[PDB]
């Protein structure tokens, strides 16, 4: 519980003590982890799920055969942490959506009830299939900054870790976001430890270095200003959520250290 939430508000720097908010466990959490212990109790499908991956991570990334198989979704904020996060209340709308590295689509739907277009974009096909089973409208990586319209609101969630450019994409998301009303929903695992995901266990190294240095989660932290800044960007809130992930055979779900930020563009 408090282990996922807590701060030591007194090791972050003058501007992040003022921006951060707390963030609790609340009900849409407590869902996600239930439905996701009923899930792992299905010891069989399980089984079926764990041997096929087994085979097809031979020629297949993790992230496409948890597409294929409709498993491992996970969870970053509720409809209400998000709500409060962003400061909206819940009938807040606007007109464009963007999710970088979208997935499935399941934190995406968090999200989606307050836009009236969506768009999406991921690298697995199987994923692809996901986002398009939610009618979302799927961009190639390199076609959303060349649209001809800007975005509302740019999500970009546990991805500057998993890409090989994260500082190219944190300039091509300011050139597309709306500069008067437009926001940045920016998640990172801390520690940072990036990597770009292939075949079987296999990962390289990414083009572009994000300076993100730090022992615990608050000196990590501090060092994003700078990064967010390089690309035009101020945090105007942020706070600490479980990034949670469906479990297998041995675990009931999976958990990780997630920092979660709105950006303002300047
Ligand atoms: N260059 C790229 N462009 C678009 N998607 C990418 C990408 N590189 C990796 N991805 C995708 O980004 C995802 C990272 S995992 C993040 C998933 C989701 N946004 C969440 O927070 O839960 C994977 O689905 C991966 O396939």
């Amino acid at each position: 519980n408090h282990q996922w939430y807590v701060c030591n508000r007194e090791k972050l720097c003058e501007s992040l003590q003022a921006v951060f908010v707390q963030s609790y466990l609340d009900q849409g959490t407590q869902i996600f982890l239930n439905n996701s212990i009923e899930k792992s109790g299905w010891l069989f499908i399980q089984l079926y799920h764990s041997f096929v991956s087994s085979v097809f991570s031979l020629f297949m990334s993790r992230t496409s055969i948890n597409g294929l198989l409709g498993r491992g979704s996970m969870f970053v904020f509720s409809p209400d942490q998000f709500q409060r996060l962003l400061k909206i209340n819940p009938d807040w709308k606007t007109h464009r959506l963007l999710d970088l590295g979208a997935g499935d689509g399941e934190v995406t739907k968090i999200m989606s009830p307050h836009f009236e277009e969506i768009y999406a974009t991921e690298l697995s096909e199987t994923m692809i299939w996901q986002l398009q089973k939610k009618k979302y409208r799927v961009l190639g990586i390199n076609e959303w900054q060349n649209t001809g319209f800007q975005y509302d609101v740019i999500s970009c969630l546990n991805l500057l870790d998993r890409c090989d450019q994260p500082l190219t994409l944190l300039k091509d998301i300011r050139s597309v976001l709306e500069p008067t009303r437009g926001r940045v929903i920016l998640a990172l695992v801390l520690p940072f430890h990036p990597y770009v995901e292939n075949v079987g266990g296999k990962w390289e190294k990414p083009s572009e270095i994000l300076e993100i240095k730090g022992q615990n989660w608050e000196e990590q932290v501090n060092s994003l200003p700078e990064v967010f800044r390089k690309a035009g960007f101020v945090i105007e809130a942020f706070t600490r959520l479980p990034y949670l992930c469906e479990g297998d055979m041995y675990n009931d779900y999976y958990v990780l250290d997630d920092a979660v930020f709105v950006l303002k563009p300047v």
